[PDB]
């Protein structure tokens, strides 16, 4: 079988806390002696339409921030703002702090989300950064400050902090330096994203995953050039495939004995002819939120 | 595009219980709770024992000092051993300080749970599985994954419901509860075993229809009702599972949230089965989903 798999979330769970300012509560990430959270925690309903964050923050004091790790209050002893993230210095270090880094991910890359409410972890699932810099998440009221991450060996690479939902039901947020992915702004307004596209390299990775699991009805005897494939891909609002993507797909190509451009010809046929009512790995749609690495990590 | 997705429970409380158990060169995963480690009993088998193992005889030949239990690289001393159905229980000299509040539960077909896939006692990934009506799961398990567990978390309490033992020829997976009783008719022997023909999980399809209604997608509701028995007889003709009383009860919260009586929703589903969807969609799809339970729907709709 082959399904969406998230990283084990324990190393991140040990970092989640609750942050309250006024009548607003959301989550924070407690690493060493600093708690990171969305800066919109400081806004009232009046502030949120056009918040002058520097002006709002200078009017706050350390004691206006209530931070709770379970049934224990952490005293804030300083604060600062970096882009759209607030950094609350506390007087206590988190002994559960994992080895970690902050990274900014590229569109098409995947990560695990630990959805949290009131500082308590509630669910974990895999997401991709969409080409239009939204994420198709599952986030409800109170989920802000939930984070996205990848794990490599013992090191947690944090790449996402949650801030908002758009009218279409997708989500937007920042890296851990507080810079948004995409053209979004932390104000209380209805915001549209640019047109999304499908992550072609990931669809191909998943077609290879299907073949590995014995699904091969969509294969064909034909091939395509890279440029001819890309012309069709663009027509169907799929991202271009680069030579780097072809290279990245090498190990899957070698495992299955199917050249990348041969799989591209299969995908072209699927775009032009549809799935004829069949499914691939149980799905009626082409899946684009597995990277080549995700397929390899899982299949071996 | 439906707004719903498979969501696992946070795995940290289970990560803190995973160990490795080795007998000879065979290593699998175990679950360390208080001063007991639970694992599949086939750890005591050699390749040759596996076709027709005599587990009672194999266990009598073992002693405490034949079991290597490790949390990471740190050995945990075994002070007793016993077999309960298809699980081995190793008493150890240290109570796991990370033991959560826990219970052992035996789930019903249709129920979902989170799997923490582990190798050599180290977790690799977490994902949601549904117990199919034929008592198999569609996991992602490789060599070395045995002893990985399935669980749900309710408030503080981890309910362990699955321990992994084997892969069937069709690529689906079989295992036990934490008392070592297999789900389904399967046995822990390296023989060819077949799953029964699978069926659609009706209670979960009904949960999905309720989810659609909650989201304002309700074209399929009709003015009619059915008895439970009439519905079940029709359902079987479409390879859908019959509903049990427990299924009716677990749909209670969604029925109350929407005001649509369970048997009225059954009549709507019956019409969909008999007439098809006629080019229409529900929650964006022409296919009905059967791996979200009523609990999963409430979690994703209401938090
Ligand atoms: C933080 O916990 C929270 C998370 C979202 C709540 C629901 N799901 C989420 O992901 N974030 C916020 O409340 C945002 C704070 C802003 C950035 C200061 N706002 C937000 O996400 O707003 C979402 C709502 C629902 C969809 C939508 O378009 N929208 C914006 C408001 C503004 C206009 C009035 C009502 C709608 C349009
Ligand atoms: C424990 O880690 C391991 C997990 C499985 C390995 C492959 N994927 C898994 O999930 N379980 C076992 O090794 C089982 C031990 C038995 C229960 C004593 N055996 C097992 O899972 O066997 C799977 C293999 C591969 C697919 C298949 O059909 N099969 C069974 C054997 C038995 C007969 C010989 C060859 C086939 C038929």
């Amino acid at each position: 079988g082959f399904r969406k798999m998230a990283f084990p979330s324990g190393k991140v769970e040990g970092c989640m806390v609750q942050v309250t300012c006024g009548t607003t509560t959301l989550n924070g990430l407690w690493l060493d002696d600093v708690v990171y959270c969305p800066r919109h925690v400081i806004c009232t309903s009046e502030d949120m339409l056009n918040p002058n964050y520097e002006d709002l923050l200078i009017r706050k004091s350390n004691h206006n921030f209530l931070v709770q790790a379970g049934n224990v209050q952490l005293r804030v002893i300083g604060h600062s703002m970096q882009n759209c993230v607030l950094k609350l210095k506390v007087d206590t270090a988190n002994p559960k702090t994992p080895k970690y880094k902050f990274v900014r991910i590229q569109p098409g890359q995947t990560f695990s989300v630990l959805a949290c409410y009131n500082g308590s972890p509630s669910g974990v699932y895999q997401c991709a950064m969409r080409p239009n810099f939204t994420i198709k998440g599952s986030f409800l009221n109170g989920s802000c400050g939930s984070v996205g991450f990848n794990i490599d060996y013992d090191c947690v690479s944090f790449c996402y902090m949650h801030h908002m939902e758009l009218p279409t039901g997708v989500h937007a947020g920042t890296d851990l330096e507080g810079n948004f992915y995409g053209p979004f702004v932390d104000r209380q307004t209805a915001q549209a994203a640019g047109t999304d596209t499908t992550i072609t390299v990931n669809v191909l990775a998943w077609l290879y995953a299907a073949v590995i699991n014995g699904d091969r009805w969509f294969l064909n005897r034909f091939t395509t050039t890279l440029n001819d494939f890309n012309l069709v891909a663009m027509k169907y609002n799929y991202e271009p495939l680069t030579q780097d993507h072809v290279d990245i797909l090498g190990p899957l190509s070698a495992q299955t004995g199917i050249a990348v451009l041969d799989m591209c010809a299969s995908l072209k046929e699927l775009l032009q002819n549809g799935m004829n009512g069949r499914t691939i790995l149980g799905s009626a749609l082409l899946e684009d939120e597995f990277t080549p690495f995700d397929v390899v990590r899982q299949c071996s």
